[PDB]
């Protein structure tokens, strides 16, 4: 039940062994193979390793070395056999164990990888590669402190160690340890430079590149190499180019589109587009959904399977070749890659080119940097032609924004709201005490004294009102008033967990209060619900500047992760900024997270990496978001969202403007009222949350794509 989010792919470090003082013929073969591996001639290396084995059957080094390459080629079962052989021959061969660990990890045997890694450490405490690998497991597991400790050990043992350093850098970012941030940024760029120069795979993951000050070429370059990793996996298959359909005849004139995701389940991707396959037009389209992950038991998974014309669990088709064949057999014209370099990706499928047109959509906010993807679906705001070079792909534009969300369908209970005038006579607030429900109006009919403000219903300091706040104060789950169920916002899982996760719409009327979260009733609340890694020192300062200008305001953030909080506080103090100025809350179930958005006055977006899903989440609550688009795609999503929404006023051209916009909202209350009103109104009226329309616009784009292809034309930008 842990929250899912976009995360990068796991990574491990392979160690190559040199054999000396051994058989000369063999040593040469093994050592030469090592050279080839460095150069990317995997096939050649494999042969040499085998030959070495033929010459010297009990060559431990050869076994391990061959195994690593095989692993690289996805031949995991085979690799394991060889690793074991190496160990039998040499029980204290630490390199073999560490390497074996990587394979198991790849097979998902975490407990197994751990044992292998630890054993290697036990054999050789001075083994740096092992320490790094151990660190990755901890990092993946969420034990960032250990990962940091382990990474430091590797670095201590081996100072020039890029994989460890970069991973360490990523770790620091997650918990916001900005110690020597400037230098760190400097070192990373340097490493990438050195690596790119040396035709080595960059230690900086493509997902991570967005957070560091790298040139666009470098980021694109980084992605490309990771693209290359895929070919090696598929070249072994030795498959021939597929034959692609040139007409829709076999398909009854219906365009065949397939969506490939490891995220059909409780993941942000589903939260955004679960509704779309269902909304496709049966007359002109056939929808195939290809799942890269097993059924998680979620309604999200259920809905997509039922709604799509065809659902295929490639989860059960581990062999990439077979899977691609399956897609081809399905006669797909457009295949959409929704993972990019994200956890669960099988870009190998895309490398094989099972379809005529392959497009990147929604899931990964970056370019594939790879040859196998023809287009990246975007919007003009998000991807201006000025920066097309930043992308390997051709740009296919969406009319307003490429982004979409399923909030309308998922959280209709937030369409309307009501409040309690607690103070009560002086001042009526829209965000101190809030009520949301399917049955709200019905409930309101029962209360004669409610006052309508326009618009918004306000409940006075009633006997009823008294009871509700009492429930909140006492921590009760829910209460019944005139037969209606009024429930504590903090207790939704207790009442119904499907409700808490967004699996189902909540039945009861929910009370959300500032008191629940320790927020002030007398001040402006500025918020950000993103993962802490999206924050850099620069952003905090900007936020600090803003806070300094609004006297009793506060910043609301999440323990995402929790170890991050102390760091943020200290840094803030250095800048401003008493501790009371920043308030942290724990991560919450999806519904509550979206709902508590109503409590905030304004949301301050993160410039380095914008909130994407998070941006939609905030908007649905009718809370204005201030943003400053940057060069990267990931830095421009929020602006695109706002533009679609209709609030150009919230987009900032520079830091001064951003601070200014925020400050005005904080200080000019009528303006705040006005802007909030716009957002509340527009989320509905705008096309931002309109799934049917979005799907329609999308269908439009595909056909443009298809016609172009049918015309015998290679991909080119689509700016209609
Ligand atoms: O208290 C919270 C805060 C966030 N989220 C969700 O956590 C995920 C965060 O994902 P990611 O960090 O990938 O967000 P994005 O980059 O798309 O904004 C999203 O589904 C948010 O709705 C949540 O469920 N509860
Ligand atoms: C906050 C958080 O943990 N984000 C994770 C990171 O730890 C991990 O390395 C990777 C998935 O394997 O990216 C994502
Ligand atoms: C490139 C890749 O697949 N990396 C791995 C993944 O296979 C594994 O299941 C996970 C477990 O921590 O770590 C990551
Ligand atoms: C996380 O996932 C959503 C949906 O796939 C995607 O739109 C978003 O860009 C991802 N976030 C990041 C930071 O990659």
């Amino acid at each position: 039940h842990h929250v899912p989010y976009s995360s990068a792919q796991s990574t491990s470090k392979t160690s190559v062994t040199l054999s000396l003082g051994g058989g000369t013929h063999a040593d040469s073969l093994n050592n030469l193979a090592n050279i080839k591996r460095e150069q990317g001639n995997i096939e050649e290396a494999v042969r040499l390793y085998r030959k070495a084995l033929e010459v010297f059957p009990e060559f431990a080094a050869a076994h391990s070395n061959l195994a690593s390459v095989l692993q690289q080629q996805g031949k995991l079962q085979e690799a394991l056999m060889h690793y074991k052989e190496a160990i039998r021959i040499s029980p204290t061969f630490a390199d073999a164990y560490s390497n074996m660990g990587n394979t198991l990890k790849e097979m998902q045997d975490v407990q197994g990888a751990l044992q292998c890694y630890t054993r290697a450490i036990q054999i050789n405490p001075a083994f740096a590669d092992a320490h790094s690998n151990l660190a990755s497991i901890h990092k993946d597991s969420g034990n960032i402190p250990e990962a940091i400790a382990s990474y430091r050990t590797a670095l201590k043992l081996k100072p020039d160690f890029p994989d460890a350093y970069c991973n360490l850098a990523h770790c620091l970012q997650i918990v916001c340890d900005w110690t020597d941030y400037d230098e760190r940024m400097k070192k990373l760029v340097s490493i990438v430079a050195d690596q790119l120069e040396k035709n080595r795979l960059p230690s900086v993951h493509p997902h991570h590149s967005m957070l560091y000050p790298l040139s666009h070429g470098f980021r694109k370059a980084i992605a490309e190499r990771h693209g290359n990793l895929c070919l090696d996996k598929i070249n072994v298959l030795h498959k021939p180019p597929y034959e692609h359909p040139k007409d829709l005849k076999l398909s009854d004139g219906r365009l065949r589109v397939g969506y490939v995701s490891s995220d059909f389940g409780n993941h942000p991707t589903s939260h955004l587009m679960q509704s779309i396959p269902g909304m496709h037009n049966p007359d002109k389209f056939e929808v195939f959904c290809y799942a890269l992950s097993p059924d998680d038991g979620t309604n999200f998974r259920v809905k997509v399977m039922a709604e799509a014309n065809h659902f295929i669990d490639l989860s059960q088709i581990p062999c990439n070749g077979k899977a691609a064949d399956r897609i081809h057999q399905d006669g797909i014209h457009i295949l959409v890659n929704m993972n990019g370099y994200t956890k669960g990706a099988r870009n190998e499928l895309f490398a094989l080119r099972p379809a005529p047109i392959q497009a990147m959509w929604l899931g990964y906010p970056g370019t594939s940097g790879a040859l196998f993807m023809d287009y990246i679906i975007t919007d003009q705001e998000t991807s201006p032609a000025e920066v097309a070079e930043q992308y390997s792909e051709k740009l296919a534009y969406m009319p307003h924004t490429f982004f979409i969300g399923d909030h309308a369908n998922m959280f209709p209970h937030l369409k309307k709201k009501a409040v309690i005038d607690f103070k009560s006579n002086g001042h009526i607030y829209d965000n101190r005490i809030v009520l949301n429900g399917i049955d709200l109006k019905a409930f309101l009919d029962s209360l004669p004294d409610v006052k309508i403000v326009k618009n918004m219903p306000v409940i006075p300091m009633n006997t009823i009102a008294e009871a509700v706040i009492e429930m909140i104060n006492r921590g009760q789950i829910q209460i019944t008033i005139n037969g209606f169920s009024i429930s504590n916002g903090l207790a939704t899982t207790q009442i119904n967990n499907k409700a808490a996760t967004g699996e189902e719409v909540p039945r009861t009327i929910i009370v959300t209060t500032r008191s629940q979260y320790g927020l002030p009733e007398d001040a402006i609340v500025y918020c950000n619900f993103n993962q802490l890694y999206k924050i850099d020192p620069s952003t905090l300062q900007m936020w600090a500047n803003i806070l300094k200008r609004v006297p009793n305001s506060v910043l609301w953030l999440l323990r995402f992760p929790a170890v991050g909080e102390p760091n943020i506080q200290q840094y803030a103090q250095n800048m401003g900024l008493p501790q009371n100025r920043i308030i942290f809350s724990p991560v919450a179930p999806k519904e509550e997270h979206v709902r508590r958005g109503q409590l905030a006055d304004v949301c301050l977006d993160t410039p380095l990496c914008n909130g994407h899903t998070t941006g939609m989440d905030v908007l649905w609550a009718g809370t204005p978001m201030v943003t400053m688009p940057g060069e990267t795609l990931a830095s421009r999503v929020a602006a695109s969202q706002l533009t679609c929404l209709g609030c150009l006023e919230l987009i900032a051209k520079n830091r001064q403007e951003y601070e200014d916009i925020a400050v005005k909202l904080g200080t000019d209350l009528e303006y705040l009222k006005k802007v909030r009103g716009k957002v509340w109104k527009q989320r509905i009226s705008s096309p931002l949350f309109n799934t049917k329309q979005y799907t329609m616009e999308l269908e439009r784009l595909y056909l443009q794509m298809w016609e172009h292809y049918a015309a015998g034309n290679k991909p080119d930008h689509m700016i209609k």
